[PDB]
């Protein structure tokens, strides 16, 4: 039933565990190893089954200790290729089977990024890492490369002496490779079942430093310091958070501080989650991010999407729980101010893609279209808008929480569609159903554009950041000698991100204004990667020729495409950088993210 794959479904076939055993040439940018599918039959006599690949190469395919023939079909562009393998005798129904194929990566693969000590903050070794979400395991290993398959898998790794090997599982040794000394063998287990999506490879000059009870922080030598702090308020996080979903039942949590490359915020990996060195902030503001991973290890983790139509299973159910958790640690008022904030990040992304755009519905069809290309604010924000209209509806967030707890319980370990949660949104409110009825489903579901309720929100914090925001759009040439540094004396580093946003859903403003903002405000020396990337939008969208040098750097300075992808696609629009634009990306082509590289390409029109 899922679109984005080229194997054989759930229903015919079932993987149960894999057990891979490689190793990192750095040399030749390969992953040279084996991954042992211990594969499940869902059918009488099963004969083939078909596996996803892409970017791969197969030296042979062993299963019960013999060579078997294997096809691969012709290649469908994002998706793959697909790999028939014949069996060598005929399956039973629930009869499982191992088949340790051996697989050869690409250096252009998809889903690992290759690092040139240059690239790395340590200068002197070299870094690679993974990410699988969406359809970009297939980019690594041949799997089910489905969210609709759940799977338990063991791992050994092999990497140079001076290196740290790390993956989305709990360590369980560490010992030298037997054919080469100059490598070491390092072992995972993940015990708890997880789609291929969620698996995650890190390889480079790691360090680690405890920041509570079942918390490691992972990054260079020269990263730890400020990344103990930022992330200080995790260990309190997942206490709150367990009161929310339920038990937290993966052993140990780590933080892993990717280089600037990494295109996302956040990546919600196992036992290692995946962070942006971008969050680093030195204020702790950017903590929301740590708060929305956290989260995910109940909403994505335990209740995971069948197929990727259904991703705002996902996102949409976090962002719940993401705001409860900063609606715990620092109020009411506060989850509310960012949920306003979220209607406003929507409204912003309705009004770029199009009103009747397909991909602004909850529930788009990915028939013929890459989950990569289709990733935007939708999954986020409107499927927030849509449990925070249930909540204002069936009673408020005490109520509400009550439904997510049963819900987490209700489909653990599982995959499911929106179908299902629907069935169990009437089965848990099965006395207010009345209440229920007078939601239009068509509407939030399957219909694009904004939806058609749009909730009541505390405007307590909100207002302080419209009224500067409103002050500097009314303003007129006479009036600019009113602002001073005294206007943002009380606003904080929220309020003051909040107040940017407000003016760029108005921008351009004249030339004079944007001037005046830095003179006063001086917003060019803030080193928060939120407040400087609407702050530098804002300015090449008035058509500012000072910034111009800063918001190529800051598109460099990163990889998160929620920064780059809107500064690369702002200067093309602006006459004065266009060139330059074009020129910068084509020059860091090389450096770039092989995700990263290809949306940032297509948006300056780029082959
Ligand atoms: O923190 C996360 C951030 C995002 N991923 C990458 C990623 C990209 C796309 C994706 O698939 C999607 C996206 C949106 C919709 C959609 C449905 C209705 N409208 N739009 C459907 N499928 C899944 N993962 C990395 C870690
Ligand atoms: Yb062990
Ligand atoms: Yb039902
Ligand atoms: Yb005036
Ligand atoms: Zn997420």
């Amino acid at each position: 039933v899922d679109t984005c794959s080229l194997a054989s479904p759930a229903s015919v076939c079932r993987t149960k565990h894999l057990h891979l055993r490689c190793s990192v040439d750095f040399t030749r940018r390969t992953l040279t190893g084996t991954a042992a599918l211990t594969v499940q039959s869902q059918e009488d006599n099963l004969r083939s089954l078909v596996l996803d690949t892409k970017d791969l190469t197969i030296e042979k395919v062993v299963i019960n200790g013999q060579e078997v023939k294997y096809a691969l079909g012709e290649r469908q562009s994002y998706k793959g290729s697909p790999m028939e393998i014949s069996l060598p005798i005929a399956l039973s129904k629930n009869q499982e089977i191992v088949i340790e194929i051996s697989f050869e990566t690409s250096p252009k693969s998809s889903a690992l990024q290759w690092l040139t000590p240059e690239q790395t903050s340590g200068k002197e070794h070299p870094y690679l890492f993974s990410q699988c979400q969406a359809i970009h395991c297939r980019a690594i290993l041949p799997c089910q490369d489905t969210p609709s398959v759940k799977l338990t898998y063991t791992a050994e790794v092999s990497v140079p002496k001076e290196l740290v090997a790390l993956m989305s599982a709990i360590r369980d040794g560490e010992t030298p490779d037997p054919e080469d000394p100059s490598r070491k063998i390092y072992k995972f287990i993940q015990k708890v079942p997880i789609p291929c999506y969620l698996i995650a490879l890190v390889v480079g000059a790691l360090e680690s430093r405890q920041i509570g009870p079942r918390t490691l922080v992972w990054s260079e030598k020269e990263q730890v310091e400020k990344s103990a702090y930022e992330f200080s308020e995790t260990e309190s996080m997942l206490k709150i958070a367990e009161d929310l979903g339920g038990p937290y039942v993966w052993g140990q949590y780590d933080l892993l501080v990717l280089p600037p490359s990494f295109p996302y915020g956040g990546m919600e990996n196992p036992c290692l989650t995946f962070v942006t060195p971008t969050l680093l902030a030195g204020d702790k503001s950017l903590s929301n991010v740590i708060a929305h991973e956290i989260s995910h290890s109940w909403t994505g983790n335990l209740v995971t999407n069948k197929t990727w139509d259904h991703f705002w299973l996902n996102e949409g159910h976090t962002v719940y729980l993401e705001r409860h958790i900063c609606g715990r640690l620092f109020g009411e008022k506060f989850r509310h101010f960012n949920a306003l904030g979220g209607w406003g990040e929507l409204q912003n992304s309705v009004k770029t893609f199009g009103e009747t755009h397909p991909f602004t519905k909850l529930v788009v069809d990915l028939t013929d279209i890459d989950p990569d290309v289709a990733y935007s604010s939708v999954p986020y924000e409107k499927g927030f808008a849509l449990l925070f209209y249930l909540e204002q509806l069936l009673g408020g967030p005490e109520i509400f929480l009550g439904f997510l707890k049963a819900y987490v319980e209700k489909f653990s370990y599982k995959s499911i569609t929106t179908d299902d949660w629907k069935d169990f949104l009437y089965s848990y409110f099965k006395d207010k159903v009345d209440v229920l009825n007078q939601v239009d489903w068509n509407a939030w579901l399957y219909s694009p554009g904004l939806p058609p309720i749009k909730p009541n929100y505390d405007m307590t914090l909100t207002n302080a950041c419209i009224a500067l925001s409103q002050r500097w759009i009314t303003a007129k040439e006479d009036d600019l000698n009113s602002f001073n540094a005294t206007d943002l004396k009380d606003l904080s580093s929220h309020q003051l991100n909040e107040f940017l946003a407000q003016t760029l859903q108005r921008a351009p403003l004249p030339l004079g204004h944007i001037k005046r903002m830095q003179e006063v405000y001086n917003f060019n020396a803030i080193n928060n990667s939120e407040i400087r990337f609407r702050w530098l939008r804002l300015c090449i969208q008035s058509k500012w020729e000072d910034a111009i040098p800063l918001a190529l750097k800051m598109a460099t300075e990163q990889g998160r495409m929620k920064f780059t992808r809107p500064l690369f696609k702002d200067l093309a629009a602006f006459d004065k950088s266009h060139d330059q634009a074009v020129r910068t990306y084509q020059e860091h082509k090389a450096s770039m993210h092989p995700v990263t590289a290809m949306l940032v390409g297509k948006d300056l029109k780029v082959d």
